[PDB]
């Protein structure tokens, strides 16, 4: 069963992280990882105040067993006074490979599963690995059946 | 803390409640305890393809130290073939009165707290006893001052 | 043309309803119109702390061009000091059955097409006659596939 | 006189948008122009499986972050446009770019390619990133 994210909600969690990244001037700006970074990177960049938001741009693709890593876009630095934010960690992966970026930059996401979460410098909802997360950028509100009718 | 209940939530919960509640055939009508209830009534109904939607209106007269219970307009029958619905359970004061007043009805909520999920036939969401919930009836969509300057 | 009403601006359209329906006191109660009219109603009946909320049951069973109607269960009274309300006004013809066994009622919608509109009290947006309104209690929040590949 | 925006709300609006933007095969890439283009942005490149997204961060006017070319192949992306003081700044730097909001204002209409939503000049947008599910007072006492 599948873990359903509304827009409100990932507002909510966003502002939970938002505070507790507190003061705002001690982050210089921020990194979001596209795409899935992008909105909490813009929700972040709202609440903490920061004009400065600049994106690493990291394509995936699993070939069975083995990934393959495609950096399309980079942000300078060594991450020096940065955030690094994405929406979830799941295996890890993206983290240690953002991490080898930016060394030196504070990594956060929404959501974490068990795997990935110690892979974190902080985050603000558990979810389990057999859970799936869909993200409300891919979804909308379109017309659904009833359970019955009659 | 605080636990907030948007629309959408309450709708995929609703919508969970329904579909334990098929077919439904074997429902009559709807009892919704009016107000908590009214919403949660209106999408059973909706998902059940049911018409037939009536209402218990109960509100509380308090008496020196004590708080009685007055029912303001109330739906007939001992509930046979009914559902009755409120939006929650926090300790099944109103839920005892629901009980008596219908005692043949299927008497189900949304959200559920430890002491008064004994009081429902079905819930769908257990919540701590120490939490509030905040449904979407109580709220709006407003301006939130960011938190940095 | 298809007009997507979701639960918070339905909320937004309750509230603007509410308030030119102050003050609260010189309302007895609230009459729903099943189905439609009960969330509107139980909007209403909040935001005037109006406790007493009664239900009428109408079934429109549409044969070719003549429809059926069914009162399968109703409020008592001729709807002194009475607010009913439907969700939305389309050719009037519930209308002219709630007027008929509801005269002294305050009858309103949230929404309303130009036929029916001048058969209501008062409502709160204007529709066009061709439009088809998707109210959110027959929607959902599901995926949605991206619009393109890629 | 408050035009309320919706999250459900704008992310329509931003798919009417990418549907005009289809083939998605005519760009390169996207360029938010943050911090009100990022929302706006983040939705298309989703919609149009665009994955080379970058921004623009303008602040005189001074210019904390871009990037280059003169944005042939690129989509210039903000929330909205009411009169075009940054909206002239950014023609300026992508030239060839083709540039989009999701709302416009009468003023502001002739200097993007293309939008979604009219708004009246008078009207203060609230956008969804400014706001948030709270509890509300109701209207009455009993
Ligand atoms: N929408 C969504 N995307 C997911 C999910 N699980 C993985 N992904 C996608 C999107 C983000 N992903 C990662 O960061 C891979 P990681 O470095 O190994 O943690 C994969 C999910 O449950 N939901
Ligand atoms: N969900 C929905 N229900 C509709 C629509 N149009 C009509 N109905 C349903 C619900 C309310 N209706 C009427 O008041 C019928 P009227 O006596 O001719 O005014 C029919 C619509 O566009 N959408």
């Amino acid at each position: 069963e599948k873990y359903i994210v509304t827009w409100d909600m990932l507002q909510i969690h966003a502002r939970k992280l938002a505070s507790r990244l507190m003061p705002s001037e001690q982050w210089k700006g921020i990194i979001a990882v596209s795409r899935g970074g992008l909105v909490p990177g813009a929700l972040l960049a709202r609440e903490l105040g920061i004009r400065h938001v600049d994106t690493v741009c990291i394509s995936s693709y699993d070939h069975d067993n083995q990934r393959e890593l495609k950096v399309l876009k980079r942000a300078e630095g060594d991450g020096e006074g940065f955030i690094v934010i994405d929406d979830l960690v799941d295996t890890g992966g993206t983290a240690v490979a953002i991490r080898e970026m930016y060394p030196k930059a504070h990594f956060v996401t929404i959501f974490a599963k068990p795997a990935g979460r110690p892979l974190v410098d902080d985050y603000v909802v558990d979810i389990p690995q057999d859970t799936w997360i869909e993200q409300p950028w891919d979804m909308g509100v379109v017309f659904v059946p009833p359970i019955s009718g009659r």
